[PDB]
């Protein structure tokens, strides 16, 4: 297996370095190549188990089992002395650079993955370019470096979600003693927009600078692969080129749907147009049950908007449904209203919107429910958060041979490699894995150091916990219960659960009995946690840490042993006790 | 081992089943009991790998190894035929209410451990009582039952913090786009406090009641103990009587410090009078270091108070110094005035509180800087947060045995039982444990479990995650850097670190690179991480977690195949990667 390795390793690296940390020789190799700015990959093999069998494979590459032994692109470069030799005669430059094509890597999507992989890529001297394209909205947004979560998702979205937060702080201020009237306050939402749209400014801006850092390529271009090693790009002017890589990574993410109804595209708007939205949206309705359509509806109505959720039938499908009817419970207790079994029609247009004065349209939405009742409503504004969808075919010629599943996501293998042995994908078109910003970025980070540092780590897509920003949030890491159950049988799980009460929602007069948590449990497994789920309060923070616990296999006992920290809502873990089989009831 | 544990259990149970799941007989008597609302300890021998054994002990004290078996305070009652005799002969209660002493236990402390231990202790049959007694501060301040935490400790603490909290919201809401001048809005102390003491007064009255629902006997009484099984009460009349009990658990917690100074009892305060304090402190003296000290410093400045923190050394000490000096700087950077390397000489009173108006006195502080420079300054509130201490004069009678430290603290087992081999200590007055509450709760109520229901689990006090509230929390679970160091040599600690900016800060133009965390680890046990450690917001919510992770023996790599939730703090955790030694810069 270690010959496999080893094979892969020195084809696939851009500038490699075989050396050892007690060695001269190799010393004297690193700090010329580091003089002469020439950036690399470095094993040491006297810190690997395998390390003397690699070496001596490595004569199969180099005829030698000395080290350093340095490698370009699946050539041997030579030992110290060769190498001092091409710098001496100032050949080295030349020799570094030396390829079949323009680049080592060449990423397709500048988001997340993209990014992380790029850059990651070019720390280990593999000659990176990174093209990243904004297709505009149907209204014309656009935006610039970073991809969805930078510009169009997490970032503003939690930020906004920030906003609202502070709605419900500005009612607690009163509670412990601020001098303060919050029915006399309103909220600017241009001033918030502004705020936020900087922010994301200082993000496009740090990523550009970030990768001319790291003598990476930025072209602001889109992307299409003709062949395994060739990538056509179209640039602003329309203008038209060929550029060639080694390693290609397909990171070019998704893009909201529209409901194949009229006046859904002419009128209505996504998700990627409301974090610019140059107007406050005003009487909203938000049409799908996703966690996007539920943060958007959610942070609206904090921030004192008129929002309604039109859910055709289950809320946060794929999640635990316990936990999802709770999130709405609270939403719909704290002022959106939910239109429930019930789906859109046609968008019609009753005002267009006014541009000059920053004021949304008008709009009549037709739709109906299922017990045939009509639905008929005005809304400002329409939005859509009914799924997103990758768009490859603009960016894949079939010819190529990259195998797509029935939902148009790239199959890869658990390296994230396709069907074409140098194109990889990672990120929300990688068919079957977790649509979520922190794996694509590990994803592209791992793929880089495979290909370029010799590295052997995949990334491990299970049990990636997650957490729905909705105004009380939740978190969830691994199995819902009725995953679990259908899994092993209600026989075989145990779940333990109960409310508890923020500290800080006590003299705020906020609900006993609302926030909840939840471990579900296998017993025949010594109680292995299979999933954790939490709503509250900063469930983000609150679940991150028990996600390490439960990838090494944390039971009960292990949750059971570990003491709280007081006051916290993450204490409560450490104390679970009543079971849902004992009938025994969860509230405090 | 297994003869030793069984001897110990049946000596010790004041009321326990012995029986089995699947089994007939036992389930009459269960019920039966039920019925008779007699609660009892229940071990099914068929859930334990030495039940079969167990099962023939049994005999050595009923000669019998059938089941079900009652045993009542040392006693074999019978099996099923005898309990139904006694039953239907209508002398059941008096057998299982028949002891030498008039209760199985005693709990000298109604507070966090001792609470917890008598309501464990009752659910298993152990006819309880629990004594509290609050001892006025020199001013005359008490509270009612909970211990110092529910009174003048987290609870207050941290609802005050949170007002504090709330200072930054209202700053923060502008920036989000709410029309709200800051500037104009100001804090009512007496408002908070009244919210503040609403609440302890639901958990003091939450606490009678639930003792009452569980047959526990509430006596507001100084309990003194003057034999191993003999209690001395005096309750509020001055009235002296004495109750006996099996097994005495002590639990009654410590006090503030005052330094020997003139004026400090006189016209200063502690934390005790602090959190129900009828008048704004004003201009206030913050004598101390401790995380008790720049707690209450902390939210007196955020609530706009003027606050000096006199230090006479370092902060914190014994915790992380790193850590500690960031924690201080960002203080002192947010209005907290430090007069560093200080002691005070005297306190003189200016001004007499006025208890009509409700407005502090006035106080000369006199002392004196290391460099020779004297220190005089007005202050209208002076608090010492000095220290705590054991008060156990006031409890233990010398004659009675109960061993003591140089600090005065119970010197006691790994299972919490001192030199008297039926008195117990938990919580803050047993000798070298962590002073926490959840650490109190958790030793008291597994206490009760192996006092009355053959447990054998004893509380780890190992690794037990703190967290500091100042303005800017610090969380921490494991080692320092300094002690991994101490205790491994610094060739064999690797310390992973990074600064971080909450996405919350971004909008609200808060600093970049002040929040901060890092990972010690120790490089020769697989990178085992030693320590964690969290400067940051919702530090406490952050590092619960991750102490299961630690509990488990995590590593850096566990940390590492983890994958982040975003956006939130902790996954940074999750990503680290600058080393210390590298001397790279953990700024971002
Ligand atoms: C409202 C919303 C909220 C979200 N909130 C969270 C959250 O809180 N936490 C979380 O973990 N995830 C969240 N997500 C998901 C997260 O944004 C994605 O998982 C992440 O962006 C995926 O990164 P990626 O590299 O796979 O794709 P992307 O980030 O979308 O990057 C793809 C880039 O490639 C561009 N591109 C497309 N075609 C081409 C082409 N031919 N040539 C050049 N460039 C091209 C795209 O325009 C884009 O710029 C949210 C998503 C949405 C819509
Ligand atoms: C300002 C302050 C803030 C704190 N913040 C935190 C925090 O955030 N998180 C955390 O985990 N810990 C915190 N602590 C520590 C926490 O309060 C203690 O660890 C906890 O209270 C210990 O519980 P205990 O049962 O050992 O003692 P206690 O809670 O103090 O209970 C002892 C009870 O017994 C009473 N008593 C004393 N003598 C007698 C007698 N002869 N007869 C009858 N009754 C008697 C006492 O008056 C008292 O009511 C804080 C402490 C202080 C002072
Ligand atoms: N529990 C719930 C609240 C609001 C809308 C819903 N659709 S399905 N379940 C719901
Ligand atoms: N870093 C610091 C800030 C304020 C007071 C201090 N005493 S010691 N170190 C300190
Ligand atoms: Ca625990
Ligand atoms: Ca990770």
């Amino acid at each position: 297996g270690t010959s496999q390795w080893l094979r892969k390793t020195v084809d696939s690296a851009a500038v490699i370095l075989f050396s050892k940390t007690t060695c001269p020789y190799c010393k004297k190799v690193k700090d010329v190549l580091a003089e002469a700015k020439i950036k690399h990959a470095t094993i040491e093999l006297d810190q690997l188990s395998n390390g003397s069998a690699i070496q001596k494979c490595l004569a199969s590459f180099s005829k030698i089992e000395t080290v350093p032994q340095m490698f370009v692109r699946g050539k041997f470069i030579g030992d110290s002395q060769t190498v001092l030799k091409y710098y001496s005669n100032d050949e080295l430059a030349g020799i570094v650079n030396e390829s079949k094509y323009d680049y080592d890597l060449i990423v397709i999507g500048g988001g997340s993955g993209g990014l992380a992989a790029g850059k990651e890529a070019a720390k280990y001297g593999a000659k990176t370019a990174v093209l990243d394209y904004v297709e505009p909205t149907p209204i014309g947004t656009t935006w610039g470096l970073g991809g969805t979560c930078v510009n169009v998702g997490c970032i503003p979205k939690k930020l906004m979600h920030q906003a609202g937060l502070l709605s419900h702080a500005l009612e607690d201020a009163e509670h412990f003693g601020w001098s303060l009237d919050r029915s006399k306050i309103s909220h600017n939402w241009s001033t918030m927009v502004e705020g936020v749209q900087s922010h994301i400014g200082s993000l496009n801006w740090g990523y550009k600078v970030a990768l001319r850092d790291n003598q990476v390529t930025y072209l602001n271009a889109k992307g299409r692969l003709i062949s395994p090693h060739e990538v056509q790009i179209t640039d602003k002017n329309q203008k038209v080129s060929t550029i060639t890589g080694n390693k290609i990574i397909l990171a070019t993410g998704e893009r909201p749907k529209y409901p194949e109804i009229p006046g859904a595209v002419e009128y209505g708007i996504t998700s990627d147009d409301l974090f610019s939205l140059p107007y406050f949206p005003g009487k909203t309705l938000v049409i799908g049950a996703s966690y996007v359509a539920l943060e958007c509806a959610g942070f609206l109505a904090s921030l004192g908007g008129d929002v309604t959720v039109m859910v055709r039938s289950i809320l946060l499908r794929g999640f635990d449904q316990q936990m999802a009817e709770k999130v709405g419970d609270y939403m719909e207790n704290h002022g959106v209203k939910f239109a429930k079994l019930c789906v859109p029609d046609e968008i019609k247009q009753l005002k267009v919107v006014d541009t000059e004065n920053n004021k949304p349209g008008l709009l009549l939405v037709k739709g109906h429910y299922t017990d045939g009742k009509k639905f008929e409503e005005e809304f400002e504004t329409v939005i859509f958060a009914v799924g997103r969808e990758p768009q490859l075919s603009k960016v894949l010629c079939e010819t190529v041979g990259v195998k797509l599943d029935k939902n148009g996501r790239v199959v890869c293998t658990d390296d994230e490699q396709t069907t074409v042995s140098n194109v990889y994908a990672i990120g929300d078109i990688n068919a079957g894995k977790p649509q979520l910003t922190p794996v694509a970025i590990q994803a592209g980070r791992y793929l880089a150091r495979r290909l370029f540092a010799g590295a052997t780590e995949l990334t491990d897509y299970s049990n990636v916990a997650t957490t729905v920003f909705t105004p009380l949030e939740y978190g969830a890491c691994g199995l819902s219960e009725e995953d679990a159950i259908e899994k092993y049988g209600d026989k075989d799980i145990e779940v333990y659960h109960s409310n508890f009460k923020p500290l800080e929602w006590t003299v705020a007069h906020r609900e006993d009995n609302v926030c909840y948590m939840k471990l579900v449990c296998r017993k025949s497994d010594n109680m292995r946690v299979l999933g954790l789920h939490v709503l509250g309060p900063n469930a983000g923070e609150i679940t991150q840490g028990y996600a390490v616990a439960i990838k090494m296999g944390a039971t009960k006992a292990d949750f059971d042993r570990t003491i709280g920290i007081h006051p916290t809502c993450s204490e409560t873990f450490t104390t679970l006790h009543v079971t849902k089989k004992s009938g025994v009831s969860p509230i405090v």
